[PDB]
């Protein structure tokens, strides 16, 4: 057999297409709140999964990936907020590096996203990031390789936005991205953090997110299928 | 054999005393970007760990303790900030809930602190709680049972501390209480709380943790201690 991949998302909506996608049998496993949906699709052993919105409920799934299912790379797909002019609704950027935004220890005079015996910015695999840009312009579609920017809030004001670019210079925010890679890297396991954009994190967000979520989710679906048909 | 305890502080700090005052001989166990001292004691298997700082790191540690290594209980033991008069400089709480106080989904109208598929707050072990308060009681000390409010900013001015007690009604404030006891609630392991104060959560709070973290550190290891020995 190849390797075993972990397929993630933090939505149900954003699984829904993976499952669709891949169209094998899946065996429901359940286990720390989570259900893990376990199938074979091209000599793979694939472990799908939603883990539930922000950062303790993405730790948590993918400890329980790696630790439970022996997962050997993890694969994430979601929405997310765009902060950069050049990321429209739909638009697909893969995280090359992520902060944990709202992290703040500044009373002991430490950066912003900085915590001890830690560092503020987060490493993915350059190589699954290679092979997504690849197949990016195989398929003439953009994709931006960028920072991510990940916490416990919807963030939908012009001054949240603000900050973001300014202190991290993050591309796009979400909630689970940053804590999802963190694990992996603590673990040692590649990990590949994809997103569609679904609003602009704005005050016109909310709206945005319900019109665009069923899209954008099938957006960065149907693209991480494609990078699994080349591993 | 007993119960396998796991016993979780945050920082070395914490867990020094901790590792001390048990006295008896540790392997240590590496996994995930911690250290996991393995001993007996009382005919107890006890996992000794800090998680370093936070709801992603606390979140991870408490997930191999589980997972790996198969504790049937968690005790964590640190220092927190005091949101409540009766809460002073050395005095130690339990936690009956706890809540992720920086948690903000308010763009879809959901309460603070609330994320879809879980819930506000987060209990603790009722049989741990009031074993507490029972030896509390015989050591003639004080022992607050309330709500601890867990986010990922160090907190240090009044105004964050008048919307910890307005909109939670929290006792103390600290960075992984809520996420330890999140993933022991999902795994179904008993969870016990405890906290001894350092500060007063406003201007002049990092100072004043600085001065008294080793003597909090050990009033609360001291106390995780006395229930050990009677469990
Ligand atoms: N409208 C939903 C809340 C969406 S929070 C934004 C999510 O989308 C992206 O995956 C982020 O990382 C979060 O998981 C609800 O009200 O249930
Ligand atoms: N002065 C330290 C940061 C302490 S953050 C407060 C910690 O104490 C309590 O255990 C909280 O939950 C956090 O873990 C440093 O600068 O490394
Ligand atoms: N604006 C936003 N903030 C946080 N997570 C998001 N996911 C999608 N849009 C988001
Ligand atoms: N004021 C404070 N805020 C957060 N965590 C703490 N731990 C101890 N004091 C704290």
């Amino acid at each position: 057999m190849g390797q075993k991949i972990g397929i993630l998302g933090a939505m149900r909506e954003e699984i829904t297409p993976i499952l669709e996608l891949f169209g094998v049998d899946f065996e429901e496993i359940p286990l720390g709140g989570n259900v893990f949906h376990k199938g074979v699709y091209h000599n793979k052993e694939i472990i799908v999964a939603y883990s539930k919105i922000g950062k303790v409920h993405s730790t948590l799934t993918t400890t329980s990936m790696i630790l439970a299912f022996g997962v050997q790379k993890v694969l994430f797909s979601g929405v997310a907020g765009s902060l950069v002019k050049d990321l429209k609704i739909n638009d697909l950027l893969v995280a090359t590096q992520l902060v944990q935004h709202d992290v703040d220890l500044s009373a002991f005079d430490h950066p912003l996203g900085f915590i001890p015996e830690s560092a503020i910015f987060i490493e993915t695999s350059g190589s699954l990031n290679a092979l997504a840009k690849k197949i990016a312009n195989e398929q003439h579609i953009a994709l931006k390789e960028g920072v991510i920017a990940s916490g416990d809030q919807f963030v939908h004001s012009k001054e949240r936005k603000e900050f973001l670019v300014s202190e991290f210079k993050a591309s796009a925010v979400e909630m689970e991205g940053a804590s999802v890679a963190f694990v992996c890297q603590k673990f040692g396991v590649p990990c590949c953090v994809l997103r569609s954009i679904s609003d602009n994190a704005d005050e016109k967000a909310g709206m945005s997110f319900d019109e665009f979520l069923e899209k954008s989710a099938h957006t960065s679906a149907k693209f991480l299928k494609s990078m699994v048909d080349e591993l």
